[PDB]
């Protein structure tokens, strides 16, 4: 059983992290999406200077991370045809401290590092799932929509949590919300 969740432009999961934070020295992203849309918010946690942002940017996978020194921003190009064509592909964001990879479909690939010393990602907010309230000011956002199409299989983990959270969504939790216009 996968757990899909469609999106139409005005909705959004919000999973409530102000009694279990955040606080990761290492994490893993991992969902898979579809759309036609050449912009979107597939994720998004944190704020001021500790965050993590997923989107499609101008059809390019976007990934956003500020540890609280500086953030790395990795851009995933599509290179036969096109990522918003409505077929899924698979997003893998690993992080080891500083150093952060993004993978699409297994092949396509940015590594990078975040900047200067800061290791631990601290978010006591929600996890934004498929767009938000406000995306244009979410910490990082380079879109300003909220997601239009398919995300399945949507997962944070780390060593000491594992948020299944499309499965959530779509189960139901006292944490877990869904709003849409
Ligand atoms: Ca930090």
């Amino acid at each position: 059983e996968e757990y899909i969740a469609t999106f139409k432009g005005s909705e959004y999961f919000c999973y409530d992290l102000s009694q279990n934070p955040i606080q990761s020295s290492s994490d893993e992203i991992t969902l898979s999406f579809k759309t036609l849309q050449r912009n979107g918010l597939m994720l998004h946690t944190g704020k001021s200077a500790d965050y993590v942002n997923l989107a499609l940017k101008n059809g390019a996978v976007s990934l956003v991370i500020n540890l609280g020194s500086g953030a790395f921003e990795a851009l995933v190009e599509p290179v036969n045809g096109k990522f918003n064509d409505n077929a899924w592909h698979d997003v893998k964001v690993t992080r080891n401290l500083r150093q952060v990879t993004i993978s699409v479909d297994g092949i396509l690939t940015t590594t990078g590092y975040t900047q200067e010393d800061y290791t631990m990602l601290g978010s006591d907010d929600f996890f934004y799932v498929g767009g938000s309230p406000s995306t244009a000011d979410l910490p990082g956002s380079p879109v300003s929509n909220n997601f239009m199409g398919c995300l399945k299989e949507v997962v944070y983990k780390n060593n000491d949590v594992r948020l299944e959270l499309s499965r959530l969504a779509k189960q139901g939790d006292p944490k877990m919300k869904i709003h849409g216009v």
